[PDB]
């Protein structure tokens, strides 16, 4: 399948190069695949989502996005115009309110949640975890994304941005996840990419077109934009059968572009989500 005039980071995940503008993606496009949005929550009316988002928990007194975050993360992965995997399964799990605070005891709540619920979710495909999210290290908050992951979800989080090392920012230090940074649409490091040997993974992250709240759309940056793209990519190889939950992370490094990206301080991988679609 080929969907032109596509926004630039769903063309770059299907490029080799940069400076096009169609998304090229096999049509099974997630389908039989979950992904949780762990976050402000989702504007699942937007017919954007067309049925296939649901909000399934809160931490909060209601579980609508308020702020749109959650909305825009979700959209990329798996909104029909704007998403990776435009048949995925979309559930949210509002740990933020609706400013984009939340504390770290409540998004702890929010991924054993999910390690949890999955097994209440039709997924036969695979599950993921897309947390766009964190703040300072701790053991604890790294502690439940290892759990999170190693009950059999893909999880990618966001490096951060704060133009810093990663290892010192949770849950992006944790190492057995798939962590995430951003890239803008001229193949550099977006200027607010954490950076660090945590990285996995670089995704698109500078002038991200994706949903927003009242049933719009808005262009927003950060790692958190560049996150959902590999969430939804790895629900996007699951389905086919390419790689599994648990070993996606390292099927999506494999399968990168290698080399391709400025300013990628000394240690940080230089490697660029794809889906070898195309070639
Ligand atoms: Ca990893």
């Amino acid at each position: 399948a080929a969907q032109t005039n596509a926004p630039w980071g769903l063309a770059r995940i299907s490029s080799t190069s940069p400076g096009t503008s169609t998304y090229y993606y096999d049509e099974s496009a997630g389908q039989g695949s979950c992904v949780y949005v762990i976050d402000t929550g989702i504007e699942a009316s937007h017919p954007e989502f067309e049925g296939r988002a649901q909000m399934v928990k809160t931490y909060y007194y209601s579980s609508r996005d308020g702020n749109g975050h959650g909305t825009h993360c979700a959209g990329t992965v798996g909104s029909r115009t704007y998403g990776v995997a435009k048949k995925t399964q979309l559930f949210g799990v509002k740990v933020l309110d609706d400013n984009g605070s939340g504390q770290y005891s409540t998004i702890i709540a929010g991924m054993d949640f999910v390690a949890s619920d999955k097994n209440n979710r039709n997924c036969p495909k695979g599950v993921v975890a897309s947390l766009s999210l964190g703040g300072g290290y701790s053991s604890s908050v790294n502690s439940a994304a290892a759990r999170l992951q190693s009950s059999g979800v893909m999880v990618a989080v966001a490096a951060g941005n704060n133009n810093a090392d990663a290892r010192n920012y949770s849950p992006a230090s944790e190492p057995s996840v798939c962590t995430v940074g951003a890239s803008d649409r001229y193949d550099r490091r977006s200027s607010f990419s954490n950076y660090g040997s945590v990285l996995d993974i670089f995704g698109p992250g500078t002038d991200i077109l994706s949903t927003w709240i009242g049933g719009s759309t808005r262009s927003i940056s950060g790692t958190s934009m560049a996150t959902p793209h590999v969430a939804g990519l790895a629900a996007y190889l699951m389905t086919l059968g390419k790689t599994t939950a648990a070993s996606a992370c390292r099927y999506i490094a494999d399968t990168a572009n290698k080399g391709d990206l400025s300013n990628i301080p000394f240690g940080t991988v230089n490697l660029l989500a794809y889906n070898n679609y195309q070639a």
